[PDB]
């Protein structure tokens, strides 16, 4: 029976969290060898791979990945750098949601929250529209990715606290949220979901339809989304983040899901 | 003396406007052969090129361009598809402006207008913040590029007229504009500038500093930007669009500028 190299290109802190003995063992036992990509050596120079997974950001890496991709058409990349680029900018991140409008009328509806972009300290002070905003506000830096430390979301109650943030940033209103957040982890066509008190769980078929959509639209095997209930109508949900290749190490039995996923991908 | 192939991949309507006998002649006379890229044949199969210029959008084209790029490192692409991707989304388009914050304190300042993204008809109706907006509003579809017909900006006076637009769209306030727009055309390190009454010209050194910045930030040889005067302070300017590979055919003596630019690029 043949054997399958899974190359992996991840920042140290991600490797420490993601690549765990339990993942490495389970994969090995099923015939798949997780193998670190040398960061000090062209990806093209490096050994044959049956699958490449990565979560690195650079014009350098983009370049090597495209050389590889154009040299090795048959080898899956998880995920293709094009598709990852769309979620880097917080306001261009929800662009792709709107895309599967033709989802389900059922007894649940899903939408994207309207957002406000402030590029300079000047506008933070002078922009009239900021004064007609309801607090608290969810504030995210406009171009995240998950590199630079402060590229996670935060909560602004005082309008003072808003003028202490560093632009460029995106804002959305948190007032119809009920104060709850549901983090949904997606691996290919699998869905796993976790509750988290911010600052009455959605139907499983709805969460599955949306993940189904996001996956189609995003062209991404590895993401999560945050949604909230619109507490006005009782039965409506909003997609508020989409973070690529999230911390699966945090959901339990991820080893099994991800090995099951690696397996699917190397018989593709 | 050797001779220089300039491959060109453009939609018909763009070819008709851009590739004119006067451009083709002038280039030929200086030793450069503008050559159409066959849309029915891999770019890799097609003939040797010393420069590639294009303005096509597709996962197909992206693919061929990267094969080529990885096979032919030395050959300039104008422009690299990475850099073009950043201006496709109207709200991710101004992201890159903020980038050269360290420009000039001189006697002129430049900023980006704050923007509001509305993804669904639902929010167009219900979003509180829309009611605290001053009219008229400049309205652009969120993901343009310059393909689908209705991917140019428009003006909303009535709040009725706003609920007749098709989301997703971006909004900015037009009230501090004075009602004027200056279109600035950039070719590498050259700048050319044209006035246009929407609905007291800026210093040439300022316009040059900004173009300088945008070019650095964007990594693009071929763009224009729209700016306006902030009529509150008398001396301040805002960058409101950035459109890639614009209609140079509209500025006079473009043939000469673009042939001068092709020449620079094929001795790079
Ligand atoms: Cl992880
Ligand atoms: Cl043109």
């Amino acid at each position: 029976p043949p054997r399958y190299v899974i190359g992996y290109a991840l920042a140290p802190k991600k490797q420490q969290s993601f690549i765990q003995p339990s993942l490495v063992a389970q994969a090995a036992s099923r015939g798949m060898d997780l193998v670190p990509v040398d960061a000090s050596q062209p990806l093209a120079e490096q050994g044959p791979f049956h699958l490449l997974i990565h979560k690195l950001y650079g014009d350098d890496w983009r370049a090597q990945l495209v050389a590889f991709a154009a040299r090795h058409p048959a080898v899956p990349i998880v995920d293709p750098p094009h598709a990852i680029d769309r979620l880097h900018n917080r306001i261009s991140m929800l662009q792709v949601v709107s895309e599967l409008d033709h989802a389900a009328a059922q007894d649940s509806t899903f939408g994207i929250p309207s957002q406000v972009v402030v590029y300079d300290a000047a506008a933070l002070a002078d922009f009239g529209l900021l004064a007609a905003l309801r607090f608290p506000l969810i504030a995210k830096p406009l171009v995240a990715d998950g590199t630079a430390k402060s590229h996670k979301m935060s909560l602004v109650y005082h309008r003072e606290g808003l003028g202490k943030l560093r632009p460029p940033l995106v804002l959305q209103e948190a007032v119809n949220a009920g104060g709850v957040i549901f983090k949904v982890y997606v691996v290919g066509g699998h869905v796993t979901c976790v509750k988290r008190r911010s600052l009455v769980v959605p139907p499983a078929a709805f969460i599955n339809q949306i993940a189904g959509g996001l996956r189609r639209a995003l062209g991404l095997q590895l993401f999560n989304f945050d949604m909230i209930r619109d507490v006005r109508a009782g039965d409506r949900y909003l997609v508020i983040d989409i973070n690529y290749f999230p911390g699966y190490a945090k959901m339990p039995g991820y080893e099994t899901v991800l090995t099951d996923f690696f397996w699917e991908m190397v018989h593709k």
